[PDB]
């Protein structure tokens, strides 16, 4: 069950060299010839690698599709990020939820 804000759609990727920029990052990803998928939401280049975000999570997905990766000569291993969103709560409890089928 889920309710209220949650995080999008993010995919981690390894083995990215610095000499290349993320602009080139995104440029690549964005770029459905070279991947085949969107708008990126955002990028987070982080030491060898970084939590990349994807606009649409299918089109998220239409780049994991591919095993291989390039961008500025280097294998980019790209991987579905894990999950985490913002939230400092904690209620005890669940709502209700049932079903059945009908007769005659």
């Amino acid at each position: 069950g889920s309710s209220g804000s949650s995080g999008g759609v993010a995919v981690e990727v390894r083995g990215l060299p610095p000499a290349v920029p993320d602009e080139l990052l995104t440029l690549y990803f964005e770029n459905r010839r070279r991947s085949g998928g969107g708008p990126v939401l955002s990028w987070q280049r982080l030491g060898c690698g970084g939590v990349l975000t994807f606009r649409e999570p299918a089109d998220a997905e239409r780049v994991l599709a591919q095993a291989d990766h390039e961008l500025h000569g280097a294998q980019l291993s790209l991987r579905p990020a894990p999950p985490r969103a913002p939230a400092r709560l904690l209620l005890q409890g669940l709502p209700p939820g049932t079903s059945g089928p009908s007769s005659g």
